[PDB]
């Protein structure tokens, strides 16, 4: 049973221009690549779990995001971090693109994408982690029951209600690898 990194993507992978679905826009954040090689090289599975609803708002394609998921799969993948898994949810309940327009239980704070990969993975939930910029970030994770909530400032300017839900405060994922090895 491995522990996992929970990884939310834009504004902890990389900076949020909003709606970001091509590759040059696609901007990792500084430092994170190696924080990642490290977190892997440390034991844990790394695992990104991140909405999109840009795609049911007509921003862009489920297959333009594909295309931006493989680019960055691979450009990950070429320097040493290999993902072991990549969650994402296309959905709105007010979604312009009718497929994709619906509630469900992937679009974080729902824990779907957690749960989903908590079984896929067999990952030991109270001894992994997760990180990202926003509230639905810490609630997702608390509903999984992920040990430790990590709030980033890299992305969404941080809320004190996002504050009030985590359990630790990082300037950046880049610094993860320090806050967790000094226990
Ligand atoms: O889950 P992660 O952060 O990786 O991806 C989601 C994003 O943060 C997106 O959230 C969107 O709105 P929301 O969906 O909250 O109504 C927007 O603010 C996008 O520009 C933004 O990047
Ligand atoms: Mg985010
Ligand atoms: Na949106
Ligand atoms: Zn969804």
């Amino acid at each position: 049973s491995v522990p996992a990194i929970f990884l939310d993507r834009d504004g902890t992978i990389n900076v949020d221009h909003g709606y970001v679905h091509e590759i040059d826009n696609f901007e990792f954040i500084d430092g994170v690549i190696d924080a990642m090689r490290e977190l892997k090289k440390m034991g844990f599975a790394l695992v990104v779990v991140t909405n999109q609803s840009g795609i049911a708002r007509g921003k862009f394609t489920e297959a333009q995001f594909e295309t931006l998921t493989e680019w960055m799969d691979w450009s990950l993948a070429d320097r040493d971090v290999d993902l072991d898994g990549i969650y994402y949810c296309p959905h709105h309940p007010q979604g312009s693109v009718e497929e994709f327009r619906q509630v469900c239980d992937c679009r974080k704070p729902h824990p779907g994408m957690l749960l989903s990969a908590r079984d896929y993975l067999h990952i030991d939930m109270a001894a992994s982690y997760m990180v990202g910029d926003k509230l639905e970030d810490m609630q997702a994770a608390v509903a999984a029951n992920v040990g430790t909530k990590v709030l980033v400032r890299t992305g969404k300017p941080i809320t004190p209600e996002a504050e009030n839900a985590a359990d630790w405060v990082l300037n950046s994922l880049a610094d993860l690898p320090q806050a967790i090895k000094k226990q």
